[PDB]
C-alpha cells in the first residue's frame, strides 16, 4: 500500500485512463522504470487530514520488489509520494 497526496492522485488517474489501465498499473511501471526492475503483478479511496485529502492506493508488487524498493527509497531518502512528485514537476 502507498499513500499519496491529491495532486499526485489526479496525475497518476490521468494516465491511468490516457493509457487503458488503472491507477496501480501506472504506479507499477513507474516503479519498474525507475527501479529497474521486473515484476510479474498484474477505484481510490482516501483520508481526510485538515481538509486535505491523502489516497490510499492498493499497489502490490512480488514481495522481493516490495523490499527492494522500501530499501532505495530509503537510500535515497525519499518518500514515495515525494518521488512521485518531484517526478511530475518535471515536466
Amino acid at each position: 500500500m502507498v499513500t499519496v497526496e491529491e495532486e499526485v492522485y489526479e496525475f497518476l488517474k490521468k494516465k491511468a485512463k490516457e493509457e487503458g489501465t488503472s491507477v496501480p498499473a501506472v504506479i507499477r511501471k513507474i516503479l519498474k522504470e525507475y527501479f529497474g526492475i521486473e515484476d510479474r503483478t498484474r477505484e481510490g479511496s482516501y483520508i481526510i487530514v485538515n481538509g486535505k485529502k491523502y489516497y490510499r492506493i492498493n499497489c502490490k508488487l512480488e514481495k522481493r520488489n516490495e523490499i527492494l524498493v522500501k530499501l532505495e527509497l530509503k537510500k535515497r531518502g525519499t518518500t514515495l509520494n515525494r518521488f512521485l512528485k518531484e517526478m511530475i514537476m518535471i515536466t
